[PDB]
């Protein structure tokens, strides 16, 4: 790629967000750099608009993985690098279990010497009470894998994660991320192979800043790329795959009584051995019912 | 059923057979009694044509399913006595693995008083120095489980089970047993739900008898019969089923280099969740496959 | 043995039983006979003073382990011909669970031709409503392992198993038997290395029987053996033996509060691994505890 | 504690350490300064005895402790900060697989507003052509949890990990650490129950630096620490431990001939059940055997 000449060597980052949470407006700016041959972030950042509605934690994901360190023998599955100069465009969504969501979409690209990220955000629907609006999360972070997979079809990538955040009570608010990342440059691109990025972070405050403000630092690393032995997994994976997403079956078992579970499992067994044709398929298809029978 | 009514008390059993394997002809004639009231049966064979070409254990099966003890709660799924005194036709082909095949057509019904079973057998593909026509089967029998099922479609019944027969080195000599029942006459007959008889023997001579012979005890109990949990494993069934008979899969998983399996599963179940999209039809699906990783 | 040489051919057999049931008398005199060479035994019971206090079943084991079919392999840890025909005594205690308990003891030995067991019972502790006195096991029968080992002080063997009799309500009731066999004679036996009888039965009427009788069919055929191997098994036995019986253990798992389950295990889980020292030996000890999550 | 008061608020960290490693001898200084407040680290480090022997990886370790973030229902268990002012010593012992040892002692103390760690290195058994001394180890870092442990009787805890380290075949240097603190001060110090420390950290360079040097980030958070359940599985401990750590047994299991495993697993199976005598403890002590033919 040509866009991997623009990531030797620690490059100049500012951020812009303008956000809509529940009718609170808020605006935060954001300045740093990082160091892609290392997989390193550093970011500061100042709510602009006095306060935080929401918490800081919230919003780490949504304030640049251009900059995560792809190993040699990966980088040319780089999809974030390879789109720039030009640079691409970040549409997630963000399900928060049991809340709200936030729907956003970012310009990544360069601006001179320095790479920008111009953020819209707009949250509906959390609870007044909840975690978020409640200013319920810990101010802290924990580490996650982004999974990526190709998008031939629209020339970008697909993305999914779900991000954990801890609160007071011990208990883990979920944030289901759903990404999409397409070029604004019309040049070509890498399109990867399945693989994901390490992630790690940790959330601190700067001792002579005033104003509301995060300091962010992020680790980055891509993996998960180490034959024939390739198109066997694929079937497997679709054979469990159409199995798990089988509605019939999936409503058959949710539709049964439980409260007294041991007898129902056995006859069930002894119904499915009536006619004595055993076979591994209903010994492990059995498993999956004694399986189910836990949660 | 008005079949039921005849096999209260001692019944006598005559029973004729003509046979042919490898070319080599031979006749058997047995008298003995029966007792379904106990499930009971007391049978003495004589080679009526001199010495006999196979084992007598071979024979066992072949040599009244109608004396079997249906517990009360059964009673109604009993297809063999229903068929009475009129009779039915019992069909079998029995595949000795590795080996020759016999294939029978026997009449089973009343003549006044006594119960006759009529057998022609002819047996195809045996090695002239195999486990049968060498004679290295052990002058014994173990306990079987004999799987029945309705066919409505035939007013009769498919029946199936698997003789193990003992042989002097220890191994074992398998009898793959595939059966059906017709009645012979125009009257109604009771087609069973699932179920099984569960079968043990004995066989033993008789100190006086200087001709060819076996003494055959049978012991025979139905079993197997204790909602909407019938409708459930009627899919548990089919999904292990449409699963072991994939041929697709089967080809796929036999097609595998597994001298050195360790790496061979990682790196498939590494490939599975390249994606990190986790279910546990995935986990149950790949532990199908570290199952098959056995054999 | 000298004692295998009068077990070819069938043997004459007469059986004597005095009994006291809580208080309940009776005797029982048995005729038949015995064909050790497969296995065999055939056995006619009369209730010499009327009905019968207890429910037939209950007496079969009672009711010559001297007519098993040792397989030539095996012919050397035959103790209970190597005994004859002098005879050997033998004692049980059988605990009905939930209820009494039966004390016999019997001496079998050769009386010219025929082959006598000559036995007295003693059974307290029934209830006037149970399963014995209340006559409600079904008469038939099931089948058993009965495990023999050695007991080179006492020059005689140890026998021990567990008879399931059937209920109508299709319950089970179990009866546990603790066995052991001593020589009357001060010729040498046999003291065999650890086998098992495999034992099958069928009870049954004469139909030209008008007093209170049972016709029992036994069939016996010993089993259970095929180097430094030995020398493992008998570690790995006692080091799931002393877990198994280690009362601080046992008492301390039971003492656990177990109505929400899910939790406690997960933290006993945590606190075992808070010092972070992982080993099989726990992952197999949490594996025990897991295990016992069920019951 | 009273040291807990020097660690709120960004505090300056100078590093001081003389290294030997197979007369390799060398010298490092480090500084800048970390706040316990997030559980951050920063620290740049220059060779100032010209090239490092030995990978710049393999010293993270031995380059703070005392700035782990505890969170408030832990900190009564930081023995670290609660050595201050005056401080404690570090002792290592470490163990890379198939390779030399490091044995390192550290004094970290206050010194003004500096918090210093003062090191001597003495490395022994390399191999001038393993992963160390031939620098095959790749400018990264892992994860890892540093399981603590007080040691009540000598007034420290002991402390052990173990640490990955990557290379580039993709294959994976292991280093056992064994590690011991103590106060230098007469003060009392808190005494900690079994925890971890759950440590991150990434490795760069700085672009406008010549020398020889390291960029370390780290993170730090204290965890593990959330009944009568306590005493339970101290229990559920020592009996997989004694187990593990039986040299009787593991000897024996080791001294096994197992070419062809199928055959020995069953014969020590059927040799363990020949007594018949089977319980859970035997199931799992199976399943232990079982298990361990694996490896």
């Amino acid at each position: 790629s040509k866009g991997e000449e623009l990531f030797t060597g620690v490059v100049p980052i500012l951020v812009e967000l303008d956000g809509d949470v529940n009718g609170h407006k808020f605006s935060v700016s954001g300045e740093g750099e990082g160091d892609a041959t290392y997989g390193k972030l550093t970011l500061k950042f100042i709510c602009t608009t006095g306060k935080l509605p929401v918490p800081w934690p919230t919003l780490v994901t949504t304030f640049v993985q251009c900059f995560s360190r792809y190993p040699d023998h990966m980088k040319q599955h780089d999809f974030f690098k390879s789109a720039m100069p030009e640079g691409y465009v970040q549409e997630r969504t963000i399900f928060f279990k049991d809340d709200g969501n936030y729907k956003t979409r970012a310009e990544v690209k360069f601006e001179g010497d320095t790479l920008v990220n111009r953020i819209e955000l707009k949250g509906i629907d959390f609870k007044e009470d909840g975690n978020i609006l409640g200013h319920k999360l810990e101010y802290n972070y924990n580490s996650h894998n982004v999974y990526i997979m190709a998008d031939k079809q629209k020339n970008g990538i697909k993305v999914n994660f779900k991000i954990r955040h801890n609160i007071e009570d011990g208990s883990v608010q979920l944030a289901d991320h759903y990404q999409q990342n397409t070029p604004i440059g019309d040049g070509p691109v890498l399109l990867p192979d399945n693989h994901y990025l390490s992630t790690q972070s940790n959330l601190s405050k700067d001792p002579n800043e005033k104003r509301d403000h995060m300091v962010l630092l992020e680790f980055v690393t891509a993996a998960g790329i180490t034959a024939s032995t390739k198109k066997l997994s694929e079937s497997l994976k679709r054979i469990g795959d159409e199995l798990d997403s089988n509605m019939e079956l999936q409503r058959m078992i949710a539709a049964v009584d439980t409260d007294s579970p041991r007898e129902v499992f056995f006859r069930v067994a002894a119904d499915m051995f009536s006619d004595g044709n055993f076979n591994w398929g209903r010994v492990v298809a059995l498993f999956y019912f004694a399986s189910k029978l836990v949660l």
